């Protein structure tokens, strides 16, 4: 019909093989091997499906090359804060672990040298060398970590100043031609909305903020950097209290009596700051993510069937006279066709819920006694649920009780859709396997004669999709009855491919005229050996159980009597 | 102790912003709402037809 | 022989003093595609006499 094709796109293959060989490449990105025995038991190499990636985003992530201070003793302590004000920070990148803390102003006029403050214990383990290296063009502070302190209470504010764009460092070649300058001069602003390093929010600042002012300070901050050296400097230069606004953006003055005395004697001192670096890589220190392609292979084959057979006497012509070949085609059609195709339907949908479970994914590679392929390009998941038309419903006076029939099935099927998307993310893959084409995802929804009356509702043409493209299909087995199938399906593609649902390998059978002897009787017997299978890739399905539906719709000539014969008033 | 070819991807690109405007809709709940779509508690009606 | 479970890992089981100043083992270590089974040894054995 259209139901059998929608679901299984037909495949002409050449009659000079057993079937189809199937070729799947694989991008999967490397961590590291899980164990060396020395009792020569296996290794295993941890690989991970980049196309999982689409889903999350921590399973790929890199930080090979920023530039981050570590915390030695005796080596650079008197380059750091005083770690009584701010303990120690714990960071991971790559596979080092260590300590970091922010960069104390240096106002006593010696500078630093970035490269020795950020080589990091890999760095050590690959030797002990920062001089061929080079740092980026792009440098910018992270944060500013400012003092608020009054009588002894002290408050800190992890300020993301890297979002400001007077915050970069930019090239004056005036005394060298690899030097670049800072100046950061403006105001920063602490809301009502400010929280300490710790999460909390602000103490001293309460008063204010609890009034609903705003409270900004001037920021002057100077320095210089060289990339080719790993010389350079950066200096407080000027910070203080500078205005007080409203709510109404109104701008109140420092003197008023109800800011002044919550202003006065706090002392905004600035205490460390920290840097954007990024080296270079020009002389290829550091090797990224490693990604490495496996291929995976499977072949599919076809079987042959038991025939079909046609009686018919010998002597004269086969051509013009008695049972044609008309007869032959149609119950190959109606036969092979249809009932095989529902019955590998309904047998894959069984076979899903047995091995899969219900409402449970699972990650990208699974258990492999599911055929298909799809299974290492999306989540395998499985889901059915089962309405209850006459126990969900209730309407007695005939009227709308079919558009709430409808608006029954719409919202089952669109939140078992969208939901089943969701835990699959099949758009992503989509998305991710074509380059220069990527059609809205395709649902078919086929099912029974009697239900298509729901399944749209009245007064639109965006049925059963908002993102989506649907095609409604009918079939007349006894076996679907009352219930819907649901599943992903391509219709441009024509060719058998991992986000294809299903192929019918399709190999055609010539019939066979000769002379045959049966029981003692000359007879002719026209012949053919059919040869076709349908194959299965996607394991996503979605199944709806619809029972009691004769009930409710009983239920509209079911209603008590409602008449109401009173006199004509006007 | 190794003999290799390197093929290198060196990304340059950032995201940067001009609107100061924006805003969110946070939304919770919505599965047990959906739920209570099968929660309901049953009323049938089934009685002798009427005509 | 192998068992119900567990194989043999050939590569590092053959792990030479000899190897060991390269590093255990790489990406670059690939076998030859002649793989023979070099000497199969089997056992007649009488009343617990064992002849190889």
């Amino acid at each position: 019909h259209e139901f059998a094709e929608l679901f299984y796109r037909t495949y002409i293959v050449t009659p000079d093989q057993a079937g189809f060989q199937l070729s799947i490449r694989r991008n999967l990105v490397w961590e590291g091997w899980t164990g060396e025995g020395l009792s020569g038991e296996k290794q295993e190499i941890s690989k991970r499906n980049i196309l999982q990636g689409l889903l999350d985003y921590t399973t790929l992530e890199t930080n090979s090359t920023e530039l981050i201070p570590v915390i030695q003793s005796g080596e650079n302590d008197e380059q750091f804060i005083d770690p009584s004000v701010l303990p120690a920070q714990t960071v991971k990148q790559g596979k080092d672990t260590f300590d970091t803390n922010f960069l104390k102003f240096s106002e006593n006029g010696e500078g630093f040298n970035l490269l020795m403050l950020a080589q990091t214990p890999s760095r050590l383990k690959k030797g002990s060398m920062t001089f061929t290296d080079s740092l980026d063009s792009r440098i910018a502070l992270k944060q500013l970590l400012i003092s608020v302190t009054k009588g002894g209470t002290t408050e800190l504010f992890a300020l993301d100043v890297n979002r400001d764009q007077y915050a970069a460092y930019t090239a004056t070649r005036e005394y060298n031609f690899r030097l670049m300058q800072l100046k950061f001069h403006t105001s920063l602003g602490l809301g009502e909305e400010s929280t300490t390093v710790a999460g909390a929010e602000s103490a001293l600042l309460k008063d204010l903020f609890d009034l609903g002012y705003r409270i900004e300070l001037d920021v002057k901050v100077d320095g210089e950097m060289n990339v080719e050296n790993g010389n350079g400097d950066t200096s407080l230069r000027a910070l203080r209290l500078a205005r007080v606004f409203d709510k109404e953006g109104k701008e109140i003055a420092l003197t008023d009596s109800r800011v002044s005395a919550a202003l006065s004697g706090l002392t905004v001192t600035g205490v460390g700051y920290s840097l954007e670096a990024r080296l270079t890589n020009i002389n290829q220190l550091e090797m990224g993510l490693l990604i490495d392609s496996d291929v995976q292979k499977q072949g599919f084959m076809i079987p042959t069937l038991p025939p079909l057979v046609i009686v018919k006497p010998a002597m004269v012509e086969d051509d013009k006279t008695y049972p044609r070949l008309e007869a032959l085609t149609t119950a190959y059609r109606i036969q092979q066709m249809r009932n095989n195709a529902v019955t590998t339907l309904l047998n894959r949908a069984d076979t899903l819920k047995s091995y899969l479970g219900v409402g449970v994914p699972h990650p990208i590679e699974s258990n492999l006694g599911l055929e298909g392929v799809g299974q290492y390009y999306v989540r395998p998941y499985y889901n059915e649920a089962t309405i209850d038309v006459l126990n969900d419903l209730n309407n007695l006076t005939s009227a709308a009780k079919q558009t709430d029939i409808q608006g029954l099935i719409v919202s089952k099927i669109n939140e078992m859709v969208y939901t089943a998307d969701q835990l699959t993310g099949y758009t992503a893959a989509l998305e991710a396997a074509f380059s220069g084409r990527s059609p809205k995802p395709h649902v078919a929804i086929g099912t029974d004669m009697r239900l298509p009356q729901y399944i749209q509702i009245n007064g639109d043409d965006r049925t059963v999709g908002i993102g989506y493209d649907y095609t409604i299909a009918r079939i007349s087995d006894l076996r679907m009855k009352d219930k819907i199938v649901m599943t992903f399906i391509l219709p441009n593609e024509s060719e058998p491919h991992p986000l294809q649902h299903g192929v019918l390998g399709f190999i055609p059978e010539y019939l066979v005229d000769f002379n045959m002897i049966r029981n003692q009787r000359i007879g002719r017997e026209i012949r053919l050996t059919p040869r076709y299978r349908y194959f299965n890739f996607l394991p996503i399905m979605l199944v709806i159980n619809v029972i009691n539906l004769e009930e409710a719709i009983a239920q509209r000539t079911a209603l008590d009597v409602n008449e109401t014969q009173v006199t004509p008033a006007s």
